[PDB]
């Protein structure tokens, strides 16, 4: 008798860790809110190939990077520090109040590009224990 796979319940312990995914267009507001109630936040990437994962699914854009709309040139994670690895294309254009919620389109040629926040795109959430 040894009950204990990975996650507790109402989650998705794919492999070992725990991650979530959706399809219906639900931006930061719709995603983050529902995601918060679950227990986690907008997933991220490190192994790179994992980035290919969300790109392989294809279901809109993915809100993953953080946010910046109350400082002078300061981009970080959702609520921490910044990341690395990103040689898709040149740096994002502009960086004023015009955009507050970062965004990485998913057209293959769209390349990363900040957004103003309203753009109901699929949700990509991850988590651990």
């Amino acid at each position: 008798q040894r009950a204990g796979p990975n996650c507790p319940a109402g989650w998705q312990p794919l492999g070992d860790r725990c991650i979530y995914y959706e399809t219906t267009a639900m931006t930061w507001a719709l995603a983050e809110t529902n995601c918060m109630k679950l227990g986690g936040h907008l997933a991220s990437i490190h192994s790179q190939e994992e980035h290919s994962f969300i790109q392989t699914l294809n279901a809109g854009v993915v809100w993953i990077g953080g946010s910046a709309c109350l400082q002078a040139g300061a981009w970080t994670w959702s609520d921490g520090t910044p990341m690395n690895f990103r040689s898709w294309c040149s740096t994002k254009p502009d960086d004023v109040l015009a955009a507050c919620c970062m965004q990485m389109t998913a057209a293959a040629d769209q390349c990363w590009d900040d957004l103003p926040c309203p753009a109901s795109h699929k949700s990509v959430c991850a988590m651990t224990f």
